[PDB]
């Protein structure tokens, strides 16, 4: 599994528990120097949160292949190593823990090299880093999730699928939603070996899939002397193969984006009989189809009301809608340096769409993506208003999956910290409303 | 095999030949988008270096899955995908190809999203990247090599060890070096399966195991109550445990760098008993063992001499010095940001060493370290005097290998693209002393 470019990693920065009562907090440090070395070589690493937190290097305890030590152990020990492919597990003695939240911590990394002179020693490694604690917030009614569609450009350059996995599990979420033509290598033809290694990681991480994302892509043949439009038997045979993917990978919903033809994103006009055509597989294989309504389109519109209409018209209980809470945007997404104003289209600055809109077509909303763009380290999300999108959610009696999309700057590393924070956010918010 | 986050790739940008002409050039390109795609819906690349190239989108070639198809005949396809995992390989026709050196080059890829308006597609994205040509020149009489300490601090975050060794092979080195507590997986047991899997990659790549990085911790127990040091027989049971990893894993040479004592960086006591007790190993194995002249130690130095008097004192065959060529360094590496002028380590600035020192230990000289920190864009060395260097190398006799050790600042990626220029240079460097 991949490690953090920051000393301090997000990923396993949580309060411990033993027999119910919280002991402490650990967080997880990837080994700075260009070796793994014996465990000996280790001289302490001093702890700070400011307020919370301040602790001298030979206090926290090393967990190191699979065994906690004292610092005074680490350094009679023979045989023990910090190996350079394994972060090293801190844990801080803290009766009742850390509260919820975002919190600077600093740390003072202390490691004896021979080859070094002592007159240089050892070697002293300062950093600071605002890292988000694995939620303590229950969160109910809610269902917690993530779609690997928040880690794009991360997602084959720093992350593969174990380190989201790992990443998705530790702010415990139990639910993993991915893009088929993204996250299944070989698609749509997956190997039996990425398959089965695929659910022992979902076992492993305690994961289950939700939603599969899948495209409807009109304009296949729209280029070049021979284009043509894709047919509804090509639609429907796509969005076949694709409910059949997602079952065979456990999902229980598919979203296919279907081509548009106008400014406000209204489907191919085959959208229809694709969808009817497919509607039988996916009763059969116990699969949702849901579109998924985004910016910027509303709720209130004739592509909501002709997907609702669809759902009348057939009878059917496998196809929803998914709803995007970038229509709930509220402040606008900010401007790159260099751009002006009037230079991108009016959405991106938000639609503002009333979040009780949601009561009147909640019967049908069967999975929401939890799209958001910037959290900072006071859990102030900039753009998404999260307390009455959750408040109408809830009341409107909403009970499933928030599948965190992830869609802010796309800087190596940042999703995680992001994804974290947008968890710890709504869990907490969650909890309040429920008083 | 991760994917580097700049689009254009650095490792496959290459000329192209068929028959010993070459046809053309290479690049690869990480599909900018948030999933694979059916390769019908590519719109083109186009593709530029100032006063060398400048072709329309229509022009380059398209490897994918395994087959290159033209743009028009991409049109035409269907069940050809550009896979997420997979950057794309763009051909760009030109009888010739290209110069040694960095190129600026400048792509406009377009692609169709059916579920974006028309009036806001293609989607298209502009990227210039200063990219290294893998190297035409000989460099005979020298070896090429690479260490993995040159990838430090991206190995285990941005790069594992396929993807470091795909980078080796394509640069047209032969020989890779790594740190044995680095690179080896739960050292200093390997399973047997990473073991297959190292020399299945060798194979694969093309590359031969050089030198195996070690250490003798003098100070493993210096800390605490109960401190003690390091004993003769515990420092030779640890080289000669390294001797056989590197025996098992295929090297030929073992650097031991030894704890030392001082700041002219004299060795522990124990390193002479310490060798001595592990030379019949090392014979018995055919793995040579040199120790490492890194700055601040020059060549005429008591180290040297000692390091010297030994081979003669033993006659053996299986020990060696290991050149580092920082000590060439005649400029100093700058001042880290926010440092202090004079508060730094004195040797930073460079010991200039004369390369003609060579000549005097080129006979017990096996193996060469290329540490270099940073290489611009026109191919200059701001530390390091290689023609220099090179040319006493080569007056000397020296046939061995010249191993990279990139040891500038630790961007992210940055280090792929220094490698391949460091291997540029002197490659070329080398080729003009042939004259
Ligand atoms: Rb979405
Ligand atoms: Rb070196």
């Amino acid at each position: 599994m991949l490690l953090e470019r920051d000393l301090i990693q997000s990923v396993g920065f949580r309060n411990v528990r033993e027999g119910g009562e919280i002991t402490g907090f650990q967080f997880r440090v990837r080994m700075p120097s260009y070796r793994g070395m014996a465990a000996s070589l280790i001289d302490g690493i001093g702890v700070r949160i400011p307020g919370l937190v301040d602790v001298g290097p030979d206090v926290p305890l090393w967990t190191l292949q699979g065994q906690q030590y004292t610092l005074a152990e680490l350094w009679d020990g023979d045989g023990v190593r910090w190996p350079l492919e394994d972060a090293a597990i801190i844990f801080v003695p803290l009766p009742g823990g850390l509260p919820d939240g975002v919190h600077e911590l600093s740390i003072e990394l202390r490691l004896r090299m021979s080859y070094i002179p002592q007159e240089h020693q050892p070697s002293t490694y300062r950093v600071t880093k605002h890292v988000t604690l694995a939620p303590e917030a229950s969160g109910a009614p809610f269902r917690y999730g993530v779609s690997l569609y928040s880690y794009m450009s991360d997602y084959g350059t720093v992350m593969d699928l174990e380190t989201a996995m790992a990443s998705i599990a530790d702010l415990g979420a139990t639910g993993i939603e991915i893009l088929g033509e993204a996250h299944v290598p070989n698609y749509p033809n997956p190997s039996d070996e990425w398959v089965e290694q695929w659910f022992a990681l979902l076992s492993t991480y305690g994961l289950e899939p939700t939603n599969m994302g899948s495209w409807i892509d009109t304009r296949l043949h729209s280029s070049g002397p021979n284009g043509r439009d894709m047919t509804v038997e090509e639609g429907a045979a796509a969005l076949q193969r694709d409910l059949r993917l997602a079952k065979r990978l456990g999902f229980r919903f598919v979203r296919p984006k279907i081509g548009v033809v106008s400014s406000d994103l209204i489907p191919h006009p085959i959208w229809t009989e694709v969808v009817e055509a497919s509607l039988p597989l996916a009763e059969e294989l116990d699969v949702i189809i849901c579109p998924e309504i985004h910016s910027p389109t509303p709720i209130k519109h004739e592509v909501v009301d002709d997907y609702i209409a669809l759902i009348r018209r057939t009878g059917t209980k496998h196809f929803g809608l998914l709803l995007d809470t970038g229509i709930f945007q509220d402040r606008p997404i900010p401007l790159k340096p260099g751009e002006l104003p009037g230079q991108r289209p009016a959405f991106l600055d938000g639609i503002h769409v009333d979040p009780n809109d949601v009561f009147d077509v909640i019967e049908n909303v069967v999975f929401i993506q939890a799209k958001f763009h910037d959290i900072d380290e006071e859990l102030d999300d900039k753009q998404i208003p999260w307390e009455p999108v959750l408040k109408a959610l809830k009341d409107a009696g909403y009970t499933g999956y928030l599948s965190s999309e992830y869609e802010g700057e796309r800087e190596p590393w940042r999703s995680i910290e992001q994804v974290r924070r947008q968890h710890s956010l709504i869990r907490q918010i969650a909890d309040r409303l429920a008083e």
